[PDB]
C-alpha cells in the first residue's frame, strides 16, 4: 500500500508512483519536452519521431507536455484551432508515447488571464485575482476544465486511461512567472496549489493524474526554504527540483547534489517520490546557449557518486525548438558526443528500459483528513470589503465547520456549498476554523493582514 494523493486513482497510476519510488537509486529515467513535437533532426513532426531517438537510438523515458498545447501556442496545437481540436491533438500525441513506452508529465505554463499576456507576464496581480473568491477565479476553473478533458481523453484504445503525472505552477520560489514569490505569499500560493488538485480530483474526479510539486533550485540542500512554499503530504505525490547551470563548476556540482539529497530525504522520511523535474544547460545547447565541457556526464557522475542523491526517480531536461534554442544537443552542437555518453551510461533509463510501470498491483492507503481555508489566504492582505471565507475539509465526513476572528473579534457559522467549499459572508489577523469531523475535530488557522 502507497501514500497517493488521488485515493481513488486508477490501478496503472497507482502503479506507476509504487514505480516511480522503486526506480529510485537504481536508475534514473531520462525525460525530454516535447521530444516529438520539436525536434531538429525529425523534420515534420507527428509524435512519433524524436531528436532524443535520433541520437541515443531510444525515445527518452519520459515525454514532457505543457498545457500550452491547448492553448495553441506550441505544437500540437495550432492557434487556429479551438481548445477541444488542440486537447485532441494533445491526447493522440500521448496516446502515441504510451505506445512508444514512455512515461508521460505535464506542467503549465499558463496564461496571464488578466492581461492577456503570456506566462512570463508578471504583471496584473494575477495570482490573486486566480485564487478562490477571485475576480478572475472563473477563469482558472475554465482552464482547469480543459485539463480534465485532457486527462479524460488520454486513453489506450482498450479504453484504460493513461497515468501522468500532473506539475504546475512550479517554479514559484522564484518571481518569473506571475504565480511566483513577488505576488503571492507562501500561503496563498498554497492555496492555489491545493484547489487545483481538489478541483480536478474531488470536483472533476480526474484519477489519473500524479502531483509534482517543485519550487525552484538553488536551495543548497535548505530543508525550510524548500518547504516553505509546500502544499502539504495530501497534494503532493512528487517532490521535485528544476535546476539549470551554464558553468559546470565543482561549485554548481556541489550545490546540487546538496539539494538532491535534500529532496531524496525528505521524500524518503514522507514515503513519497523525488525527481530532478527540470535540469538543463542554462539557455540551452544551442546557438543562444551555451557548451560547457562534458556537462552531462560531469552532472551524472556527482549524482550517481552520492547514494542519496541518486535516489530521484527521473530528470527531464527542455525542448528542442530551434537551433537557437533547445536542450538536447543534435549534430553540430559541441556537447551532442557527451550528451550520447550520458544516454549510454548505465544508470540513465529510456523507453525500452521501462517497462511494467503500469502492471504493479498497489493499493491506495486511506486519504488522510485534511482541512484548510481557501480565503482569505493565510498571509493574504484582506481589504474592508464584504467577502466570503471558505474551507476545505477532505478525507473524512463533516458535520460542521466554524470560524473565529481573533486579535476573538468574530464567529462564522459555515455551510457546505454542495461541492467542495464550507462557506459564510464575513465582513472585516486571526482566521481560525474548526471541524466536527468523523475523525474527530480539526483545526487550522491562516493570519491574514488588513488592508
Ligand atoms: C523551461 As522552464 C520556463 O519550465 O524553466
Amino acid at each position: 500500500t502507497i501514500a497517493i494523493v488521488d485515493a481513488d486513482a486508477t490501478a496503472e497510476t497507482r502503479s506507476l508512483l509504487s514505480y516511480l519510488d522503486g526506480v529510485r537509486g537504481e536508475g534514473i529515467l531520462f525525460g525530454h519536452q516535447h521530444t516529438t513535437s520539436f525536434g531538429l533532426t525529425t523534420g515534420p513532426t507527428d509524435g512519433t519521431t524524436s531528436d532524443v531517438k535520433n541520437v541515443t537510438g531510444d525515445f527518452p523515458a519520459v515525454f514532457g507536455w505543457d498545457t500550452l498545447i491547448i492553448e495553441g501556442n506550441e505544437r500540437p496545437g495550432l492557434a487556429e484551432n479551438t481548445r477541444d481540436e488542440n486537447i485532441a491533438l494533445f491526447a493522440d500525441y500521448i496516446r502515441k508515447a504510451d505506445a512508444i513506452g514512455g512515461v508521460n508529465t505535464v506542467s503549465a505554463h499558463v496564461e496571464n488571464f488578466v492581461t492577456g499576456g503570456s506566462f512570463y507576464d508578471t504583471s496584473g496581480d494575477t495570482l490573486r485575482a486566480v485564487l478562490p473568491g477571485g475576480s478572475h477565479h472563473a477563469e482558472l476553473v475554465a482552464y482547469l476544465d480543459d485539463i480534465a478533458e485532457l486527462a479524460d481523453a488520454s486513453r489506450r484504445d482498450d479504453g484504460t486511461l493513461i497515468p501522468i503525472v500532473f506539475r504546475p505552477w512550479h517554479e514559484n520560489a522564484g518571481s518569473w512567472f506571475w504565480w511566483g514569490a513577488a505576488y503571492g505569499s507562501p500561503g496563498e500560493y498554497q492555496e492555489l496549489y491545493r484547489f487545483t488538485v481538489e478541483y480536478l480530483r474531488d470536483v472533476k474526479g480526474v484519477s489519473n493524474f500524479l502531483y509534482a510539486w517543485g519550487p525552484g533550485g538553488g536551495f543548497g540542500g535548505n530543508r525550510d526554504v524548500y518547504l516553505r512554499t509546500y502544499p502539504g503530504d495530501a497534494f503532493v505525490d512528487v517532490l521535485g527540483l528544476d535546476t539549470y547551470d551554464s558553468t559546470g563548476s565543482d561549485a554548481f556540482l556541489a550545490g546540487l547534489v546538496a539539494d538532491l539529497r535534500m529532496i531524496a530525504e525528505i521524500a524518503d522520511e514522507k514515503g513519497k517520490v523525488s525527481a530532478f523535474t527540470e535540469f538543463g544547460v542554462s539557455g540551452g545547447v544551442g546557438t543562444n546557449g551555451s557548451s560547457p565541457a562534458q556537462w552531462f556526464t560531469k552532472v551524472l557522475a556527482a549524482i550517481k557518486a552520492d547514494p542519496v542523491a541518486s535516489r530521484n526517480a527521473y530528470m527531464e531536461t527542455w525542448a528542442n525548438f530551434d537551433a537557437g534554442q533547445h536542450f538536447v544537443p543534435v549534430p553540430g552542437d559541441a556537447l551532442l558526443e557527451d550528451f550520447q555518453a550520458y544516454a549510454a551510461d548505465p544508470f540513465t533509463l529510456f523507453a525500452s528500459e521501462v517497462t511494467g510501470a503500469f502492471d504493479r498491483t498497489v493499493a491506495a492507503a486511506p486519504a488522510q483528513p485534511v482541512v484548510h481555508i481557501a480565503s482569505p489566504a493565510d498571509g493574504a492582505r484582506v481589504a474592508s470589503a464584504p467577502t466570503t471565507v471558505r474551507v476545505r475539509v477532505g478525507g473524512t465526513d463533516v458535520q460542521s465547520v466554524t470560524v473565529e476572528v481573533a486579535q476573538v473579534v468574530d464567529t462564522l457559522d459555515l455551510a457546505y456549498d454542495g461541492a467542495l467549499w464550507w462557506t459564510a459572508p464575513w465582513s472585516p489577523y486571526t482566521v481560525t476554523a474548526t471541524a466536527t469531523t468523523a475523525a474527530g475535530t480539526l483545526d487550522v488557522t491562516n493570519e491574514v493582514a488588513a488592508a
